[PDB]
């Protein structure tokens, strides 16, 4: 089997991407944030504290003839950005782009943090990291991909995120029309539960490539590109007037600037992030100070190849017995 679904930016900045997901019988379609940095499929629901729901579409398990309470199971997750959610668990039928999993754990939120409430466009998350990170207790549950894998034509999914435009998540096949040149594959460590790999270096604009190993994670659920302070300083030094602002929470730059591109290495291959992908717009409405899309990972504890990087590539998440990651230009 295969599946193919369009993923759409939630706003004009590509702050996140939503993908429609069918849950239950009859189907209830929710728009979920596919997140290769976590491993829980959780939804706003009829069980979510009413004051914490503000415009989201909810899953109502009592209206699904295939929903079953997973007795005694609870979940609770905290994300890198400080947000969180928790609740109980159902199993139900879940379909993405025509690919169906029966008995998928659907984690129903009883509580969500303010950041989730305040984002009316995201109805929940669909985790695509390794199932070892799943938070369900006392019996850990598998991700949608893990459940689908054996049925797929090939044990892979691909992320093809758009810049200010829709893109695609495919399951079970590689669309050879969706990228240019070849896909370069690179090793993955699953030791921390992530799609963790090592970039071979970087360049800023038309500058020379610096060969240096940068360990980080391919994370569709993180907006920005978080890299070591040395790398980030070298980037922003090429933008007149750019500075790190402790009050704002990162590098800012004059909105009148033209940003240089940023290149990262995948083996001997190179992925170029155009400068415009690095512009996250005014820090507050009407400001002429703009927020940068490349930020320091210092104090995160890990480098994160988030959407800013991934949307410059066609990315293969290869879930073979020994997982790997593939990157192509597009």
């Amino acid at each position: 089997s295969t599946g193919s679904a369009t993923t759409t930016p939630i706003d004009s900045l590509d702050d996140a991407y939503i993908t429609p997901v069918q849950i239950g019988t009859p189907a209830q379609t929710l728009n979920l944030d596919f997140d290769t940095g976590s491993s829980d499929l959780w939804v706003f629901s009829s069980e979510t504290t009413a004051s914490e729901v503000d415009g989201q579409t909810i899953y109502t398990p009592s209206k699904s003839t295939t929903a079953k309470l997973l007795s005694g199971a609870t979940w609770s997750i905290s994300y890198g950005d400080g947000s969180s959610s928790s609740g109980d668990v159902y199993t139900d039928t879940v379909s993405v782009g025509g690919l169906t999993v029966t008995g998928q754990a659907v984690e129903s939120a009883k509580k969500v943090s303010s950041s989730f409430t305040e984002d009316s466009t995201i109805d929940g998350l669909l985790g695509l990291a390794f199932s070892t990170l799943n938070t369900v207790s006392p019996t850990q549950q598998k991700t949608f991909f893990d459940n689908a894998k054996a049925s797929l034509d090939s044990p892979v999914f691909t992320a093809d995120l758009g810049y200010h435009a829709p893109g695609t998540y495919n399951f079970g096949f590689i669309d050879t029309t969706a990228y240019t040149g070849s896909i370069t594959y690179t090793a993955v460590s699953t030791k921390q539960g992530f799609w963790e790999w090592t970039s071979t270096g970087y360049a800023v604009g038309s500058g020379t490539f610096k060969s240096t190993s940068i360990d980080g994670i391919a994370d569709t659920g993180t907006t920005l590109l978080y890299l070591p302070a040395t790398v980030v300083s070298a980037y922003w030094a090429q933008v007149s007037g750019a500075k790190s602002s402790s009050s704002v929470g990162g590098y800012v730059f004059p909105c009148s600037a033209t940003l240089p591109s940023f290149t990262f290495g995948v083996g001997s291959a190179r992925i170029v992030i155009p400068g415009d992908y690095i512009d996250f717009g005014p820090i507050s409405t009407g400001s002429s100070s703009c927020f940068g899309g490349i930020q320091s990972s210092a104090g995160i504890g890990i480098n994160i190849f988030g959407d800013v990087a991934l949307k410059a590539a066609f990315v293969v998440f290869n879930g073979a017995t020994t997982p790997t990651l593939g990157f192509a230009s597009k």
